[PDB]
C-alpha cells in the first residue's frame, strides 16, 4: 500500500485533523488553556498550566493557516493568555500553573518556557500583531535563564524569583528547546538558533545516544556527565522515569532531519550524522520498545539492556513514532518506514482513537485495554499535518506558506 | 495569513456548503419553497413566497453544478413551482405569494420578479430542459412591465393586474436586477443585459452614491429625483427603513465588479468608476457600519452623517461583504480586503454559525446575542462560493463550466 | 498514436509556428505588408495588397498573445497601415492594393473588407489602444456596404466610390465573414454578429451544399441563384474557377464548429446541423479530393461528380483539413479525425514544409513536385495554433484569454 | 545541484532529441536505412543493415509517439522494409546485409534478429496496422531459430538456410533479447517474455558476472562454458574482443531495473538480486573503466583484473552509463547516481556532441581525441528520452501511453 | 495583453536564454573568462577582467541549475580561476585584471570583489564542492577590507598591497555588495548579510535618492558627503560619470524588492519604504530617462534637473528596467508594470538582439543605431531568468530550489 503523498490519505488525515481541532475548542479558559478530561470537559481542578497553554497557542496557529474560522481567535486568546496572569511581570517568565484565583505553581521549568518559544515562534506565521512582540519577549527570557551561556545547553528549571537554577540537566527540555530553536530560525533566518538545535543534539544524541545502542540517557549532572541510574530505586515512578523512554528517541529523529532539511534548504550540506543517527533511533525504539512483551505497541520506557520498564502504552509515543516514519521515508524514500507508518495507524485506530468520547485514549495496559484525560492535541498534528508537507520549514511556517500537500497527488 | 485561494480553506468552505444545502432541503412544498424556521422546519403560516421560491431555484442550480445528487431535483421542482401557482396565468408574472388555499398576496413585485429571473438564468446552467423556456417568459414579464422604456431603469412593483405602477423607485430592486442581468447576460452573450446593468449602476451608484460620500440613497421619486428623507418620522421601521443600508452598498460593489469582469473577458477594457466606486462602498461600509458602537458587527442602517439607526446586526449584510472583500482582493490584489474577509469569518462562526439548530442565526441585538428564521441560504453562496471562483462568468456558470477552485493551490 | 492534446506534439507545433512568425517579418513595408517570395523576400511589384495586410495584422495579434516581442509591434504597424495610404479617406472603406506611389487598385472587394474586420478584432486581444477604434470603425463600412440588410447575406464588391455593387454572390466572401463575425462577436458580444455567422452558414451550406452531395456551391447571382456553370467554359481558370474547391468546404466545417462551441459556451444547445454538416463537408473533401488520382495530396477544384479538374495540391487547402480534423476531433471524440490529422501532417512535412529556403511551399503539381511565392502565414495558424485550444471562444481571443495548451498533458 | 525530473533539464533532452531524429532522417534507402557517416551522409558501401534498420524502426515509433510529423513515415519505410528485401522468402527470418544489388551478407545473426523483435515492439505502439503482423511472424522466427527451448537461453547465429547454428554463444546477443523481450511483454502481457528475460539475466548476471567481480563474461561455449580466454591472442582485435566491455555491464544493469519496475507494475515483489546487481555492475563499470588510465571516460574493454585493454572512448558506453545511472537513481533515491549522470553529461558535450557536423562523435582515442561514421543515433534515446519516463512500461509504450516527463516539475 | 506568468512567454525567454548561454561559453581562457567581441570572439588585449570572470561564473551556476550540459564545467574552471592567476597569494583578494603573462592590473577594486562574492555564493547552489571554500574565503577578505564596520557602508577600492583605501565612496560599489548580499543570505542565513543589505539600501536610496527627487547619487567623499558636482567639468567622461544614472536606480529599485521579498519569507513584515522607494525609483527613472530627447529608449546619463548628458544607449540600463518592472509587477499586481516591460521587449527585439552575429549589442547612439564589444551576458538573465521565478530566495537560489515557472500557466 502506498499512503504518504497520495491526496486520498491526506484527506483523511485532514479529516481527522478537523476533529482534533473541534476536541481542543472547548479548554479555552480565562487565563489560557485548560485540561481536558475524557470526554473534552474542562478538568477545573488541574487549572492553567503553562505547557498545555503554550502547545494550544501552537496548535490553533497551524489551524490557522490551514483556513479555519475560529482558529485564529484561539491563537489571539493564547496570546493574551502569555501576556496575562501566566506571565510572571515582577521576575519574568511565565508561571508553570495558574487559574482564576491565583499561581499554583510558580516554577519556572526550561520545557514549558521552550514550548512558550514555540507557541511564539508558530503565532508569528500567522500575522498577528502582538505574535512578534511575544517572541520576542520569549527569546529575551530564554537567553537570560533558560540557554546556558557557559555550557551551551539548556538549563532545567528555576524558583520563581530566579535566584537559584535546578541542579540537573534534561533531554526533554533540551529536545524541546530544539523543537522550538527550528521555528525561530524559520521565523527570523537566524542561524544562531540552527546552530544551536544541532549543538544541543549533538551534544544528547551525537556523543551519548549513539555511544549507548542509541538509547537516549535523559538525566545529566551539572557538568552534563550522564546519570543513568538515576531513580533506578524506583523504575515504576513516572517523573523523570529510569532509563530511556522510547518515544522521546524516536522525536529526536524527526527533530534532526527537520535541521538536516534546512541546512539543504539553504543549499547546505546537511552533516551526514543527522540522518545516521535519526536512523538509529528508529532502529533502536523499533528493537526495544515495539511489540516487544507479547502484545502490539510501544512501551513506555526501557533500560539499559533494551528490556522494557514500564509497559503502559502511553499515548504520544507512537503518535510521534509515525511522525518520524514519514519523515526518514522524506529524505531515504525507503518504503519499509512507510510499512511502519501503516503498520502504526492500525494499531492507533484499533485501540487508541476515541470517536465515541472524542479525540483519542491517552494511556493503555500493556494488554491495550484503556486504563483507569486527554489533555492533549499538540503531538497528533506529527501524524496529522507532517505527513502533509516538507521537513523544510517548521510545520506551521510550511502550512502558512501554502506547502500543504504539495507533493502528493 | 492567507486563506484565499487555497485548497484546505475551500474545502473548509465546501464542507459548510453542504451544510446548508442540506438545511434549505426542507423547504420544499408542493407549490414551491416555504419559510424556514430556527430549527430548519417549515413556518406554513409564511406561505409560499416568489422571491424565496425563485432564491431556492438559484441555490439549487450551483448546487446541482457542485455535482449534488438531489439538487437537480429541487431545480425541478422549482421550474415546476414557477409554472404553477405562483405563476399568474391570467395577468402575468408571478403573485407575491400563495399557499395551499389559493393567492395569499397578489401584488407583482420587482425585485422579487428579478430574483424570478436570477432563478431562470441559473437553471438554464444546469441543462434543464424547461430552464430556457422558463427563462425566455421570464424575459419577456420583465421587458414588458419591470424594465423601463423611457426611464431605462427598473419599476418598483404593480397591482395584480398591472393596471398601475407604484409611484417609486427603490434601489434593491434595481440591484437585483443587476444581479440577475449579469447571469442572464452569461447564458446569452447579448450585451444588451450587461448594458442595462451597468446603466442602473452609473445611475444609483455612480451618480448619486458617489457624490453622497458612497451612502446609497435607497428612495427615489417617480422622476429618479432622491427622496433622503423617506420615513424619516419612523427610522425604526424596517420597511424601506430611513437613510442608507450598508449590506446593500457593500453587495452593489461586488455587482460591479461581476461587470468590470464581464468587461475583461470579452477583451473590453472596463470603465474605471467600477472599480473607484467598489472601493468606495466597500470604504463607507467598514467606516460607518463596522463595530461603530463599542461592539463588532455590521449594523443595519445609519442615517446620511454615517450615525448607525438600526443596530441590530442581521446576518446578510457581513455575508455579503465578506463576498465583496473576496472580490475586491480579485481585481487588485490588495491582501488587506482578505484581512476584512478573515476579522469576518472570525465574527461569523462565533456569532452566526449554528451549528446545534442548523445554518446561521438570522438577526442580533447590538451586543451580537440572538433574538427571536431561517428562511434564506441564497446569501450564504456569496460568502462560500463566490470566493472559490472567478469573477467572470457569473457564480451560477462559473461553477457549471468546472471553474470551482480554478485558482486555488 | 496520440498527437491532439499532447504537451509534446504541440511544443512541435510552437516551435514551427515560431519559424513561421519569423519568416512574416520580413514582409514589413511601409504602407502596410509586402508579398513575400519564395525565400522570404518583398516581391515590390505586388505592391501592398489589403487582404495580406490584414492577415498579418491577425497573424501578429495572435503572436504577441503569445509572448512573442516585436509581435506587437507588428500589430502597431498593421492598424496604422489600416488608417493610411490603404483607407479611402474620400470614400471610406479601403483600397484593394496600394504601393509607395499610389492605388494599384482602387475596387473595393468584400472579403478583402472582412479579412479587415478580422484583422481590427484580433488586433483588440492584444489590448492595443487604437484597435477598440479600428475595430469600430470597420463595423460602419460592413453594415454600410458589405452586409446586406435585406440580403441577410454579404455583398462581394463596389467600384471605388462606393456607386455600383457587383451583380454576383460568392461564397468565400461569405465564408470569411463567418469567420470575421466570430471573433468581432467574442470581442463585444453582440448577439447579432453571431446570429449573422449562423444565417450565412444556413443558405450556403445547410441549404444549398447539403442538397449537393455537400459540395459547396460557389458562385451566385444577385438573387443567390447558384451559378453551377461560372465558367464552365474555362475550367482551368482560377479567378472564381469552375466548380467546387474542396479546401473552402473543409473551411466551413470548422467554422460550423466554432459557431457549436460559442453556443455551448453559453449554455446553450446548438441546432443540431451545425455538426451534422460540418462532418457532411469533412467526408465530401475526403471523398473528392484525398488522393484521387494516383497520388496523395488534396486538390484544387473538382466537377459536379466529385471528378478533379485542377489537380495542383495548394497548400492552404490541406492546412485547413488538418485543423478541421482536429476541430471534429474535439466535437466528436472519433479517433479517425485524428488519424487523418496525422495522414496529413506526414503529407506536409514531406512535400510543403520548406526548411531550405523557409515557410511552406505555396503549390505542388498532380505529382506533389514543387512549382512556381510565399505571400501567406495566416493560414498555417490553423494547424499549428488552433490545436492547442479550444473551440470557443475565437482563436486570438482563446490565447489572450491563457488557454494555450489547457487541454494538453 | 538538481537535473532529474527538472522540466528545465528535460527541455534541453528533448531539444537535444529532435536534434537527433533529424540527423537520421538521411539514413533513408529503398531497402531500409543505410549507414550515415561524420556529416550525416549515406555510406553506400556499408549497404543495409538489419540491425540499423530495426534500430531506426525502433527509434521513429518513440519519436512518432512524440507527435514528430514525419516519424510514422519513417516507422512505415522500417515496416515495409522488413517486408521487403531484407526478408528471406526462402527461409525465413532476415539476411544481415542488403543492397540495391542483392544479399550482401546471407548469415541469419541472432541479436540482429532480437533488435528486429524490439523494432517490430516498438513499432505495435504506433498502431500501424502492419505493425502487430510483423511482431507475430518475428515471434513465430524468434521461438523457432534463436529461444533454445532445451537451453531456455538465446543462440548466436545460423546459416542462411538455418541448417547449422554457431557453436558459440554470447552475452550481447542475449542481452537484447531481454531488450526486446521487455517490449514485447509490454505490447503483449504473456507473462513469458518477461520469464525468459529473468531467465537470461540469473544465467549471464546472477550466475556469472557476479561471480566474476561483476564483469560480464561475454563469450560461451555451445554448452555455456565460460570461455574468458577468447579472443586473448587477438586483443584490440575488434569483434568479440577479449575480456570484459563495461558499456555492456551497464546496459544489463539498467535492463534488469526495467525488469524490476515490470514486476512492481502489477503488484508483484521483485527478487531482491535484480536491484543488487544492478547496482553491482554499476559499480564495477565506475572502478574499472571510469577515467581509469591518465584522462576521464569509459574505456571500452578491459581484463579480469579490471585492466583496461582497449582504451578508446566509444560513444555508445558512456551513454549507456547515463542511462542506467537515471535507472538506478529512479529506484534507490540516491543522488551519487545522479552526480554520475552530471559528470557524464559533462563529459559528453565537452568531448562527443557535434553541433558543427552533426549528431555525436563515435569513437575517440585515449585522451579523447576524435578518431576516423555515426551509423546510429538508437543507443542515444536511453539517455535522452529514458530519463524523462519512469522504469515501466518500457521505453516506446511509455511515451505512447503518454508518460513523457509525468514525474517532471 | 499579458505576458508575465504565461509558459508561452517564459518558453520564449528560456530560449533566447539558452542563446545568451551559448555566446558565452567562447570566454573561457586559461586564467578565467575573457573578453568577448561583436562576433563573440575573445578580445585577447583586454585580457582577463575580475568582474568578468565573476559574473560568468555567476551566469553558469545558473545555467547548471537550469540542466544545461557544460554549465557545471564552466562554474567548476570559473572557481579555479578564483583560486589561480587572479587571487594574489601574497596580500588576498583578486587583482583587477591579469592575462597569461602576468598581472596587467594589480589594484584591489571594491565592486569587482563583491562580484566575486556573488558569483562564489551562487556557484554554492551547484554544490561543487569547493564552492563553499570559495565563499568562506571572500567572506573573509570582504569583512576585512570592504566592508567598512566603522561606516557600515562599503569601500571603493586599495592598492594592491591594501595599504590605502581610495578617499572616495561611491554607490555602485554598495549596490552590488547589496546584490551579492542578498545571494549570500539565502545560502547561510546568517542575518547579517540582510541587514547590511538594508543598511546599506537606506543610506544610499532612502536618505540620499529620496530626498534627490528619486535620483541616486553616485559620488561621496570619505565621510560620505554627496558630491554632486563630480565631474561636472567634463559630463561626458563615462568613468564616474557626472550626474545620475537612471539604469542604477532601477537596479536598486528591485534589490530592494528582493529584500522586501526576503523578510516576508520568514513571516516579517517589511519595512514600508522598501517598496515605496522601489516605485519612486522607478517613476524617476521613467519620467527622466525613457524617451527624452525625440527616440525611444533609456539615456544613460542625466543631470540634477532630470536632463539628459550622455544620451547613447546602454544595453544595461533597459535591461535592469524590465528586471524591476517584473518585480514591482509581482509585489503591486499594478498592469501598468507590466506594459513597461513589453513596451520595453518591443525596443529590445528591434534595436538591441544581434541575431545575425549573436548576444545582443552593447551601445547605440541617440537614434538607436550601433556604435563601437559584448563583453557581458550577466545583466541579461535580469530580464530573461528573473521574470520567471519569485522574488525570494535569489536567483540562482530559487532556480537551484526548482522554482523556474512555479507561478506560471
Amino acid at each position: 500500500m502506498k499512503w504518504f503523498n497520495t491526496l486520498s490519505h491526506n484527506r483523511w488525515l485532514e479529516q481527522e485533523t478537523d476533529r482534533i481541532f473541534d476536541f481542543g475548542k472547548n479548554s479555552v479558559v480565562p487565563t489560557g488553556f485548560g485540561w481536558l478530561g475524557n470526554k473534552g470537559q474542562i478538568k477545573e481542578e488541574m487549572g492553567t498550566h503553562l505547557w498545555i497553554t503554550a502547545r494550544m497557542l501552537h496548535v490553533y496557529s497551524v489551524a490557522a493557516a490551514m483556513g479555519r474560522p475560529g482558529a485564529y481567535s484561539l491563537v489571539d486568546h493564547g496570546i493574551k493568555a502569555m501576556n496575562g496572569a501566566l506571565r510572571d511581570k515582577k521576575y519574568g517568565g511565565w508561571y508553570a500553573c495558574v487559574n482564576d484565583e491565583g499561581v499554583v505553581d510558580a516554577s519556572k521549568q526550561g520545557y514549558q518556557h521552550f514550548f512558550a518559544l514555540l507557541g511564539a515562534a508558530s503565532a508569528v506565521t500567522t500575522g498577528h500583531p502582538e505574535a512578534r512582540k511575544l517572541l520576542d519577549y520569549t527569546i529575551e527570557i530564554i537567553e537570560k535563564y533558560f540557554w546556558s551561556e557557559e555550557e551551551q545547553m539548556c538549563l532545567e528549571s528555576w524558583d520563581e524569583a530566579f535566584s537559584k537554577t535546578e541542579e540537573y540537566r534534561g533531554g526533554n527540555a533540551n529536545m524541546h528547546a530544539v523543537e522550538a530553536f527550528l521555528i525561530v530560525y524559520d521565523v527570523t533566518h537566524d542561524k544562531k538558533w540552527l546552530d544551536r538545535a544541532i549543538r544541543v543534539a549533538s551534544v544528547i544524541i551525537h556523543d551519548v545516544a549513539r555511544n549507548n545502542h542509541y538509547r537516549v540517557n535523559e538525566h545529566f549532572d551539572t557538568q552534563w556527565n550522564p546519570l543513568p541510574d538515576y531513580n533506578k530505586d524506583n523504575p515504576a515512578h513516572r517523573f523523570r522515569a529510569f532509563g530511556g523512554t522510547p518515544g522521546h528517541w524516536i522525536e529526536w529523529g524527526r527533530l534532526m532531519l527537520h535541521i538536516h532539511a534546512a541546512l539543504e534548504a539553504r543549499c547546505e550540506q546537511p552533516p551526514a550524522w543527522l540522518l545516521e543517527d535519526a536512523k538509529g533511533l528508529f532502529n533502536a525504539t523499533v528493537r526495544d520498545a515495539w511489540a516487544p512483551d507479547g502484545a502490539d505497541g510501544i512501551v513506555y520506557t526501557v533500560d539499559w539492556e533494551g528490556k522494557p520498564v514500564v509497559r503502559e502504552r502511553v499515548r504520544w509515543p507512537i503518535v510521534e513514532a509515525m511522525g518520524t516514519a514519514y519523515a526518514l521515508y522524506t529524505v531515504t524514500g525507503d518504503r519499509q518506514y512507510e510499512t511502519w507508518y501503516q503498520t502504526w495507524w492500525e494499531y492507533c485506530i484499533k485501540y487508541l482513537m476515541d470517536y465515541e468520547n472524542g479525540s483519542w485514549w491517552q494511556e493503555l495496559d500493556a494488554d491495550n485495554k484503556v486504563t483507569t484525560g486527554k489533555q492533549d492535541i499538540y503531538h497528533l498534528l506529527h501524524c496529522l499535518v507532517i505527513p502533509r508537507i516538507p521537513l523544510a520549514p517548521g510545520m506551521a511556517p510550511a502550512v502558512a506558506a501554502g506547502l500543504l500537500d504539495i507533493n502528493a497527488k
